[PDB]
């Protein structure tokens, strides 16, 4: 038999990742998601798209949403 060892240490941050390239790693830079709950991490050079006209300013959008939100807009009420 084999054995398996887990448990992290509370001192790191608690990042998820939720992007779409399928990666869950984390870099110095990341776009979080305005809502609470999702409060997801996705990368900079993933979802966002280059400034070629702007080529700078204004900078990443403030009320960005991942995948998950940015989908979910229709009521569904049924
Ligand atoms: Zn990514
Ligand atoms: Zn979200």
């Amino acid at each position: 038999g084999s054995s398996g060892s887990s448990g992290e240490d509370p001192f790191q941050p608690e990042i998820k990742v939720r992007c779409v390239c399928g990666n869950s790693l984390e870099t110095d830079s990341m776009i979080q998601c305005e809502d609470p709950r999702c409060h997801v991490w996705q990368h900079v050079g993933c979802v966002i798209l280059p400034d070629k006209p702007m080529d700078g300013n204004p900078p990443l959008p403030e009320s960005f949403y991942c995948e998950i939100c940015r989908l979910t807009s229709g009521p569904s009420s049924g």
